[PDB]
């Protein structure tokens, strides 16, 4: 097995998949890594389960149809992998705790929102269709565009954004287009 987190990149405790060579922190995997099971396997493994069993499920979707599934076992588990795959990404440091809004020149986002979250809510099972989780992961991406202007800091939303819309295209397998 890896000997560093693959979401983090940082050793220390480590749990290690049995059935591929990668290693998460505890809290860094989605969900959590369970208090017992053994064999475990890590949510990559259990993202390939899904598609090896329904080879069908890897042809294009509209996303339209996407964001109206039902948050049932299987959707549940497509978003936790997308959150993860935003928190490999270093920049999502940026959003991953609770943001505040004082710039001269700007208002604050109506509706704050941010990674540890998102990561709440679908941990409480909060969200009933795909289109909750999605909402809440682009709106914390707008309200920072709006909220930075002109500041080239704002290109850190576009940058963290465009991890999020092209991990959403491939787990969900939305439909390749021009
Ligand atoms: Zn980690
Ligand atoms: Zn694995
Ligand atoms: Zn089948």
């Amino acid at each position: 097995n890896s000997n560093i987190c693959e979401v983090c990149n940082k050793w220390g405790r480590l749990f290690c998949c049995d059935t591929c060579p990668r290693s998460f922190h505890e809290h860094c995997h989605i969900p959590s890594v369970e208090a017992n099971k053994n064999p475990w396997s890590c949510i990559f493994c259990r993202i390939k389960t899904i598609q090896e069993r329904c080879p069908e499920s890897q042809s294009g979707h509209q996303e339209s149809e996407v964001l109206m599934r039902q948050m049932l076992p299987e959707e549940q588990l497509k978003c936790e992998f997308l959150l993860l795959k935003v928190y490999c990404d270093s920049k999502s440091c940026f959003f991953a705790s609770e943001p505040y809004y004082n710039r001269e020149g700007s208002q604050g986002p109506q509706k704050p929102m941010w990674l540890n979250k998102v990561k709440t809510s679908l941990n409480e099972q909060m969200y009933t269709r795909v289109e909750g989780f999605v909402q809440d992961m682009r709106l914390i991406f707008h309200n920072h565009k709006e909220f930075y202007r002109e500041d080239k800091f704002t290109r850190l939303g576009i940058q963290v954004q465009d991890i999020f819309e092209k991990n959403f295209r491939n787990i969900f397998a939305i439909q390749e287009t021009s």
